[PDB]
């Protein structure tokens, strides 16, 4: 029932789950080494994680931020990303930054729910990383939708 999240090494990330979010392990590799990342524990595994990176001055941005499939819609999402915002105020961050596809309006809802704000487009961003469509819900992922919380 109880989900518990912590930090962990980066020679320990569940690479596993990070490609439900990310499908290169490329492009994973990029941030993982730069950032600092946190992990979802319950029923015994990781079922969870995110990743934050340092970008701008005061910011970081969630790079990556995956729950286990079988797991979705029941809380782990709004309590990840509660983490992430309390764990950036800790750092003395003053602006949380997260993109996710336009396609993923499910993430969408969820990331303005929780006080994110869509402030600008990255167009043709996931055709330009990765070599292979993706498609989510009959939508093309096509661009990254930009989002911003200031947490002050």
């Amino acid at each position: 029932m109880s989900v518990v999240i912590e930090r962990i090494p980066k020679e320990a990330i569940p690479k596993s789950l990070l490609l439900l979010a990310d499908p290169s392990e490329r492009q994973i590799a990029t941030y993982v080494q730069r950032g600092l990342t946190y992990v979802a524990k319950q029923g015994g595994s990781v079922i969870g994680v995110y990743v934050l990176l340092e970008t701008r001055p005061k910011t970081m941005e969630i790079m990556n931020i995956a729950v286990a499939e079988h797991l979705q819609g029941k809380g782990i999402g709004k309590k990840l990303l509660r983490h992430a915002v309390e764990t950036a105020k800790g750092y003395g961050m003053s602006k949380l930054e997260v993109g996710t596809g336009n396609s993923s309006v499910s993430q969408l809802a969820l990331y303005q729910k929780c006080g994110f704000r869509i402030f600008s487009i990255d167009f043709d961003y996931f055709s330009k990383h990765y070599e292979e469509e993706i498609i989510e819900n009959g939508i093309v992922c096509r661009d990254m939708i930009r989002l911003a919380m200031e947490l002050n």
